[PDB]
């Protein structure tokens, strides 16, 4: 193995990013304009998002509307429950504002 000019160069490029840090109670958020998941629902003939998982947390979907409704699909009624992805009103515990986009 005569070895005269070998090509070998050095790449090291390693990615570490978990970013772990956790001293005692930490983290915490609850301004509005942030999305979230949550189950639809139908009553007063406007629309509530639950959220499951907290226990005790109930929305209401208007599409930030609190004037005049605009109730006018039938298949809504059955598609209603599903799971979907709203934008926070305000949410202050139990009672919470909800507006769907688009």
């Amino acid at each position: 193995m005569t070895v005269i000019k070998p090509s070998s160069r050095p790449r090291p490029r390693k990615n570490k990013n978990i970013k772990v840090n956790t001293y005692r109670t930490s983290a915490m958020d609850l301004s509005p304009g942030s999305v979230h998941e949550g189950i639809v629902y139908f009553k007063d003939g406007i629309f509530k998002v639950r959220l499951l998982g907290y226990e005790g947390h109930e929305c209401i979907l208007l599409d930030y509307l609190n004037y005049r409704q605009d109730t006018l699909d039938r298949l809504k009624e059955r598609l209603v429950g599903r799971v979907i992805k709203t934008r926070v009103v305000r949410a202050d515990g139990l009672y919470v504002d909800l507006r769907r986009f688009f």
